[PDB]
C-alpha cells in the first residue's frame, strides 16, 4: 500500500502495542514499508495519536519480554551475547518510549562540605554575562 | 476473556503479588492475554493502582531472586554469562518497579572551587 | 508453616542478620516458603519492624562477605566470573538495604564558566508553567 | 556540482528523511560530495533547518533499525560483537540527532542529609 | 563471649586499625563472633565510634593493598581477573569506609545555554 | 616546510574538514610535520581561525564516518574490536570538537522527597566560609 | 624499626614522592612494616605533614607512569589485562591523592524545558520538614 | 643537575610543548631527573605556569595521537587491547591536562515532575 489506509494503520498499532517492532510488522502480508508508515504518520494526526498510544503499550509489552529473553537464553557464548544485545537494546529504547516510567531512577542525598550544610556565597556579577 | 472482570483482575494482582510474572499469569487457562490486561489497566484506574502495588510486591520477590541466581550459577562460562544477564535484567527492572526502594543511591557532597563555598553570581 | 509463627519469624531475622539470603533461609528445615514470609510481613508489624532491623544487619554482614568472595575465588575463568557476579549483586543490593551507608559517594566541586563563579540570570516567566 | 542548488538540497533532505544516510545520498550520480553539502549547510540557513528536520526523520528510522540489527544478529561471536557495535553507534548518534527524543532519561529524587530537607547556608 | 566487654571491643578496634579485617579478628580464639560484634555496636554508641575510626584506619591500609594486588598479579588470564575483582571490591568498599577521602571526585563546570549564563525563570 | 606557508595551511584545513586526522594529513607529500603545524597555529591567527572552522567540519565528517566503520567491520573478533576502538575514539573526540552538538544529552526530571516538591531549608552561616 | 626514626621517615617520603607505593617501600632494607608506618603517622605531625607533601608528589609521578605502563605493555592477552589493571588502579588512586588535579572533569550545559530557561515554581511548605 | 636552572626549565617546557613526555625529556643527557623537575615546579611559580601551558600544548599533540593509535592498531586481539589501553589512558589524561578543552561534555535539560516546572518548597 502507498495511500493511507486506516484499517492497515490500525493493525500496525495493534501489533506494535503487543511489543512487535515496526520493521518486523512491515514484513507481514499486505503491510506498507517503513518509509510509507513514517509518511502516513507525518500527514495524518489520527494515526500519530494512535501510534503514540501504541508506543506506550509497546513499551509495557517489551518490559515483560526482557525477562523472557534473558531467562530463556540458550547457554552458549554467542547466544547469550545475542540475548544480552537484545535486552540492552530494549532497555535503552524503553526509556525513550516512556521516560517517566522507564527512565533511570536515582535518589541523590545532597550535603555540603564535611557533611554539613551546602555553603553558597553570592557576589555581584564580575563580567557582562546577561 | 476480553471484557474487564473485577475478580479476575484482583486475581492477577494476587498472583503478581506472590511473585508470579504477567506472562505466566496470562498463560494460565481462562486468563486474559497480556494485551487485554494492558487494555483493562488503561481503562480502569482502580485496577491500575492495585496492579501498581502488586508490582511493588513482585519487586520484593525479585530482589531475593537475584541472590539465588548469582549464588547458584553453574560455574561454566556461558551459564555464568546467562546468570549475569538474568540478574542485570532484574536489577534494571527493579528500579522501575519501585524507584524509591530500588533506584540508585548516591550521596553528593557539594562544595565550591578549591573546597570553599560554592560561588554564584546573579544578574 | 502457613500460620504466622513468631519463633520462626525470629529465627528468620537471626539468619538474615548473619548475611544469609531469604531464599536460602526458606530452604532450611521447618521454614515457610518465601511467599508465606512476605505474607507474614504484610500482616504483622512486629515482624516487619524486626525484619527491617535484620536487613540492616544483613547488609553489614554482606559488606564483610564480599572481601572473602573475591579473595578466595578459585582462579579459573568461570569461577572468577561467578565470584564477580556474586560480589556485584551484593554491592548493588547493599546500597538499597542501607542507602546512607552503602550508597555511592561523590564529592562534586561546583564551579562556573572558565572556573569562575556560577553565572545565573533570572527572568520573568515567558510561558504559563505554574 | 559545487554551487548551492535549491532543489538538489531539497532532494537531499527528502532522501535523508526517508532513512537514507548522507554517504549514500552523496554516492549517487549527480549529487554533491559530502564536503560540498557541508559547505552549503554552512552558508545557507534555510538548508541548515530543513536538513535538521530531515535529520530528526532519519533518527526515527534509525530507532527502528536497532531492533532489527539486534534481533537478527547472526549467533556467532564476531557477528554478535559487530551487531553490538552497530547498535551502540546508532544509540549514541540518535541522542545527538534528536536530544529531546533520544537523549538519556533520568529522574533524580533530591533529598537532604539523612533524607531530611536539603540544608543550605548562604553568605 | 556474648556479653559486651570493653577491652575486647577496644582490642577489636586496635586490630581493625592495624589493617586486620573483622572476619579474621573474629576467627581468633576467645573473640566474639561477627553477629555478636554487630550487636555490641548496635547497643553501644562508644564502641560504634571507636569502631568507625578503626574502620577509617583499616581503609588507609586497604588503599595501599590495592597497589600491591595490581602490581603483583600473576600474568595469567584468570589470576588477573581475580586480582581485578579483589581490587574493584576494595575500591568500592573504600568509598563507604571513608567517603570524604575515598569517594569519587568530580569537578563540574556549570554553564548555561550555549556557554552563556544559566537561564532561570521563576513563578 | 618549516616557514609558515598559507597555501599549505589551507590544504591542511581542507583535508581536516573532510574528516582526515592531523597525523595522517602530515604524512602526505609536501606537508609539514605535526610539531610544525602546531607552531604555525601558535603564531598565526588567520590559520587558527580557519583551523577552528576546519575542526567543526571535521567533526561533522567523522559523525558520518562512524556508521561506516561499524557497518563495514570485518566479522572477525580482532577486526571488530579494532572497529570498536576506532568508533569509540571518534565518539569521544567529537564531543570535544563540538560540545554543543556532540556532547552527551540527558533530561533530568527533578523531584523531591517521596516524589513531592524539593525541600530546601536555609540557615544562617555556621562557619566562616566567605 | 619500631621507634619513630625521622631519617627513615624522610627516606619513606622521598621514595613515595618518586611514585613508589608504600608496601613496596616497606620491603626495602631497614624499613618499618606498613603497620608501623601508619602508627608513626598517627603520633607524629611532622611526619604527617611531610607524608601529605609526598603524596602530592607521588600522584604527579604516577601520572607520568601510567603512559609508560600502557605503552610498554607486552602484547599478550594476560599481560595487557594486567597492565590495564595497574593503570586503572593508579587512575582511581590519583583522583583521591589530589582531587583538584586528578578528579573527573565535566562541563554541564544546563538548560530547561525544550531548551529554554529552567522553570522553577516555589510554594509554601506543605509538610513539616524543618 | 639539581639546582633550579632557568634555561633548562624553559627547555623542558619547549620540549613538552612539542609533544615530548616528561620521562623522555628527563632521560636525556644533562637533564634533571623527574624528582628534581617536580621540586623545581614546587619551589618556583614562574616555572609552574610555563610548565602548565606546555602541558596544554602537550595535550593538543596527544589528542591527535589517539586517532593514529586507534586507526593503525595491529588487528590481533592483544595488540588491539593494548591500543585500547593506550588510547583510554590518553583520554583520561587529556581531561586533566586541559579540563576546559578535554573534559566530559554534557547538556542537561532540567525539568520538574511530569515535565512541568521544577517544584521547590523552602522553609
Amino acid at each position: 500500500p502507498s495511500d493511507y489506509m486506516p484499517e492497515v494503520a490500525d493493525d500496525i498499532c495493534s501489533l506494535l502495542s503487543s511489543g512487535e517492532s515496526l520493521l518486523k510488522v512491515c514484513k507481514r502480508p499486505g503491510m506498507p514499508d517503513k518509509s510509507t508508515v513514517f509518511r502516513w504518520l507525518a500527514k495524518h494526526e489520527d494515526f500519530r495519536d494512535k501510534y503514540a498510544k501504541a508506543t506506550e503499550a509497546r513499551a509495557d509489552s517489551i518490559f515483560e519480554e526482557i525477562f523472557e529473553i534473558a531467562d530463556n537464553a540458550i547457554p552458549d557464548a554467542a547466544e547469550v551475547a545475542k540475548a544480552r544485545l537484545r535486552v540492552d537494546t530494549r532497555k535503552w529504547a524503553l526509556a525513550r518510549m516512556n521516560p517517566r516510567k522507564y527512565g533511570d531512577k536515582v535518589t541523590n542525598e545532597l550535603v555540603g562540605k564535611d557533611g554539613g550544610a551546602i555553603q553558597i556565597e553570592t557576589s555581584p556579577m564580575s563580567t557582562l554575562f546577561g
